[PDB]
């Protein structure tokens, strides 16, 4: 039977373990876990959260980029959807606010109340400016949550707001941080807006903004001072439409996203991205590959980063509907050898279910990890808590699956052989901890490969295969 | 230990995927499923219903062929049982009916429902030519279930029928698809009865096959336009008096079908039925075998089509009584190698659980598979609906257990080491939405391997090998 | 301890068996289940489909009908889609179509098939009829699908239809049911339209429906021979103006459904009801109540029927959540004891699982039993298919709910302390054998009570009680 010897054997995570190396690490402090999500964009830790339906929408991106990593924001949803939760996401934070919220003086505390409660960020927005009218926006005075506290549904905004010869205000559309800084600290207020020569309201600074530009600067930042954020895109005809639309929007990055990513479709979508002028300011990924000869054809049509992984997804069935597949070890192997050489960063996709995978993955050459069953359920994931036989549970379903496919027609407004399943995960509490657990096992990972950092973990890093009893010895055994 | 190390290592399924290859596919409908049976028989699509007798009788063959496949019928009945499931097969539909369905006009309308719910054809038939006697065949008109919807049962047939001469009816034994389009268009009728010269009734036509014929020509037919199906003999010397009974009853090819196909048994009934002009109008499928050698042997011995497997049956324990075997993926691709050579298709037979291992199997050689388990429990798979505790199933039994084998000395009237078992499976549906899904399966798997024919998915398909760990990762892990 | 001892105890179904009693039952035949709903309602069978979104909407309406009881529309919809529904139960089937489906004569095959696949009937219609303009209907001939078969979507419906003059038309519009069946009998014709004096299309008769009427009169029928139908309606001030429109859809009773039916809510509803000429022209049916007080009042309300039972249903849990509710038993013996000596029919509504328990309701005194989880993922019962864990499944739900009450705030366009949940039931199958076995099971306990008729099984039954040991000796145990 020799036809059966000349096929090659591909691993997975599960199938090796990290060999301890040298470590001169002496502090956990010293391992410095930044990497390239792709050619132009850096990312503070290598997490990326999944472009599922179940996993990132707007609340999950805001968490991400805050932790120092990112989102990419699903695409099954209508273009205004994809959009406005694009948009969200940028209304964060900022440096700079461009058109801050207003309000008319002679309305009422009731709509002051409605207008700070805009849908435009997710909690709202914390004050309003005062100005005359919709089409001048000549600063009038300002008002916050807490000028309401003791009102009357029927008080008046300007009998309630700061007016503006009693406020901090600057004509300095280039305002450094240090400058606004100084003037909310001589000033002893919250909000410097910043106006024209002729009064009117250019941009808002606030004091919350501040604070956390002067913290830890490990937030994922476009040149505003806003959260970056990604966005998937199909390979239609209309997902053109989608990606000029996600650009002018504020995507940092487009992710071209199909289950077979080595095909024409895909290669000929990333080459209408990069050229047209309305898409090639921003990187473009594409995925999802597993060969070389994939990672080749891909980067050949000018990708900025890869996407790597066919079938290794928790709620994925590809493998089992179509049969194919890579074991994603080897699939990071065989694509980063490629990549590296043209200087392309990989995303390693699916799979993964530890922090231990996560150091395996880094240690095979992937730059970044992306993941959506571990951030599944988490507070900042999409959807409802459900209880499932008596626990606090989430929905996590494939986008190849028919729970996906159908809310993709009901928002949308619209013959699936499925690849993917749906399925409950339990409730995990918010996001944050847990990034920041499985980034704290990543770097006890870097410290075994003697790394400080992502490329020295790439370069350093040797396994070793264990069998399934290797595997069993692995995991806890023989205890309750 | 070397003997040990000697040993060459076989692979199943379970043990590979298709490496992802590049895909020009643009469209799932370009991925074509055509193939070959056996050296004279295509099919639309590369799917056989096993011949067990809990999946495969005249339901079933009608079913599978109408979809595009072929049905084997079992041989654990009689030889009258085995040929007439054969003729109801073959009355399903036709362009031309050979022995229309008659009656005689002073007839009661309690004998014309009796009439039109003939046994041999399953839902009857939906008309009766009314002529003068058995003998002459005279046509005098024709009645239909529409002209009895009033009657009384003592009304006579000739009070209810229409007559001849108010009939649309030709004379043309020749007659085309689009001649008798015409006629039906122009006549407004929905059936045109061909008498001879005499008019004495020689066939019928009917809209109903007329509109199949003009639909999608997916359907698996025989030179008349009836549905194709297959027929099992053993090797014994009664089963040459079965096979050309069988042919006569108008199977359109043999399956020579014994646990031990590499056999003198086999190779001298295949003989034998190439050596007789009363079976050698068919072609001979033999099986089941699993080696380079067991191929070669079967070819020599004129096989038009080797059917490959020992042991790997949902319900075969062959490997557990008798110890021999080879594990699927290993047997496919030395029996193909041999085949390919030499021109003769070969049908991957047990051991497929999901549309998944269906294409694995096209791309390790097969022209088809066989599946028992995966249609077991469908609407047309013989049996009865029971309940196992709580849902609805159906048996599924081994042809080598002891179910099937009382059975079948309860239907021809008659020291058994078993060597398959009995279960129950849950009642699917009916067949054609199933075999639609794992058609839709297969030509995924194509469009991975870049293929958009079955010839090129045996060319262009590689495997790689995973570990139990890669095999965990391939199905859906971590959710519930 | 004296307080608890004078505590009255309460049974439900679990807890007795009908004693037998003095047979002199031959023939199964004999014994007749003829009910009252309400008291102008006649019912052939006692089996009411329960007002809930997971089993009754038009194809559940619809079959129950169909063998002999009725269904109740759920008023978790908009009343729109509430009258909706009804329409197409009623368009299901007819004596004198009104307003049957036409078409003109210059529109192609391809606007004949759309108008046939019209959504006002589930199924569609058979045959449309062909007049000169919508404003003046002057008939010109009739087009059936038949005609159709062998058409090209752009031939014009004029030329494949039959053409008035060789119709068989009538201008009787009280024609009888014998006079249309002599008229096809002759006509050789499967319609007749009825037409005015200036040959306008009035009516359509259709053999169908004449078949339908000529044999087992077992339907459940209106004057107008539509199948029977009821639907549910509130107790708010809106719910006054869904009532008038469900009662100009057809509605045949009318069901005011509130979990306490004992309150004022529910009386002045059914007062309000009585006393309008626009819903007071049919039955209003009242509950839920579970006591003799409670039945006092909703019938000196003017109520016609009423609906028994408080928290014993599959998906109910009002005693978890309030607390309150009666044993299903004790509450029909109580209500139907005051009711009839009224004269007012009972539904015992809820905790019923075989039709064992639907016997001890009838011997109880209740007049009908209305059921959610034995009809629930019956093919009839609305809802998708799903696969939970294996098998396939449907989801049956609370009205009081999570998921009831987020879909009719999806359906309608809009502080939950749910009082019912969610869950799966296996898929049944068509609802229509379920029912006759449901009914054969009734017949059976009423052959054991000596009963032909339903007044004889409510006047001869007799109970014992049982204890835990006595209930687990009436099921099946000792065996797998
Ligand atoms: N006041 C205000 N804050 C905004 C607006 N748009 C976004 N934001 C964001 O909302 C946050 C304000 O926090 P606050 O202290 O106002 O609750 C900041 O991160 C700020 O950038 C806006 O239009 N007005
Ligand atoms: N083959 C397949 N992959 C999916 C499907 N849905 C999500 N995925 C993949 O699975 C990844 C998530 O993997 P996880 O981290 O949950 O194991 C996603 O980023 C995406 O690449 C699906 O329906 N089919
Ligand atoms: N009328 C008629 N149909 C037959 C006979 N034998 C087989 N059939 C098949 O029964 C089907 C007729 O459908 P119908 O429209 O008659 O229900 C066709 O597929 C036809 O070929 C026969 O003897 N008489
Ligand atoms: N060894 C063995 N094989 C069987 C027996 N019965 C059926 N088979 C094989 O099992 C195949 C069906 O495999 P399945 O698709 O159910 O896995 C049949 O086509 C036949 O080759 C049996 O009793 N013993
Ligand atoms: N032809 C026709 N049938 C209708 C119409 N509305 C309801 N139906 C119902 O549809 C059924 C007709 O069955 P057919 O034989 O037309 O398939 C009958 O039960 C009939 O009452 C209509 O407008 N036209
Ligand atoms: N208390 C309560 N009863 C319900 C709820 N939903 C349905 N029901 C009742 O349960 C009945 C169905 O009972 P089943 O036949 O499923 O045991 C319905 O007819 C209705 O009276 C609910 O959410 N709460
Ligand atoms: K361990
Ligand atoms: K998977
Ligand atoms: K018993």
């Amino acid at each position: 039977f020799n036809e059966s010897a000349s096929i090659p054997t591909g691993l997975t995570y599960d199938d090796v373990l990290i060999i301890p190396q040298h470590s001169r690490v002496t502090s956990r402090k010293e391992v410095n876990t930044t990497t390239r999500l792709s050619r132009n964009v850096k990312l503070s830790i290598p997490i990326v959260a999944s472009n599922m339906d179940t996993v990132c929408e707007q609340r999950m991106a805001v968490a991400m980029a805050r932790e120092g990593g990112i989102g990419i924001l699903h695409r099954f949803c209508s273009i205004e959807e994809q959009c406005a939760m694009l948009r969200e996401v940028k209304r964060a934070q900022s440096f700079l606010i461009e058109s801050p919220r207003i309000i008319l003086p002679h309305e009422t505390a009731r709509e002051a109340w409605e207008g700070l409660n805009w849908k435009g960020r997710v909690g709202g927005v914390g004050c309003l400016l005062v100005v005359n009218c919709k089409n001048e926006r000549k600063l009038l005075g300002i008002i916050t949550r807490h000028d309401l506290k003791l009102a009357d549904e029927s008080t008046t905004v300007e009998s309630l707001m700061t007016p503006v010869d009693k406020m901090v205000v600057s004509t300095n559309t280039s305002i450094s941080l240090e400058e606004v800084t100084h003037l909310m600290r001589k000033g002893r207020t919250a909000n410097v807006p910043i106006v024209g020569q002729n009064g009117q309201l250019l941009y808002l600074v606030t004091l919350s903004d501040v604070v956390k530009l002067r913290k830890n600067k490990q937030a994922s930042l476009d040149s505003r001072g806003r959260l970056l954020v990604g966005a998937a895109v199909g390979v239609k005809k209309d997902d053109m439409n989608r990606a000029i639309r996600l650009v002018e929007a504020g995507a940092d990055v487009l992710v071209v996203d199909i289950a077979h990513g080595h095909s024409d479709l895909c290669i000929n979508m990333v080459k209408r991205l990069k050229g047209d002028p309305r898409t090639a300011s921003v990187d473009i990924i594409a995925g999802n590959i597993a060969s070389a000869e994939a990672a080749e054809a891909l980067i050949d049509a000018g990708a900025d980063g890869l996407k790597i992984g066919v079938g290794p997804g928790s709620i994925a069935i590809t493998r089992l509907v179509a049969g194919a597949g890579v074991p994603q070890l080897s699939a990071v192997l065989a694509c980063t050898r490629v990549a590296r050489r043209r200087g392309v960063p990989c995303i390693a996709d699916g799979g993964l279910r530890t922090s231990g995978d996560i150091s395996k993955a880094i240690g095979a050459g992937a730059d970044t990890v992306m993941l959506g069953n571990m951030l599944a359920g988490t507070d900042e994931a999409p959807g409802r808590v459900l209880v499932k036989d008596g626990q606090k549970v989430k929905i996590i379903r494939g986008m190849a699956g028919f729970g996906a496919n159908l809310s993709k027609a009901e928002r949308e407004r619209t013959s699936l052989v499925p690849e993917g399943v749906e399925g409950s995960v339990a409730c995990k509490g918010p996001v944050g901890p847990i990034v920041r657990q499985l980034v704290g096992g990543l770097r006890s990972g870097m410290s075994y490969s003697g790394a400080k950092s992502i490329e020295e973990m790439q370069r350093r890093t040797r396994f070793v295969r264990m069998t399934g009893a290797g595997l069993r010895e692995s995991g806890s055994h023989g205890v309750a």
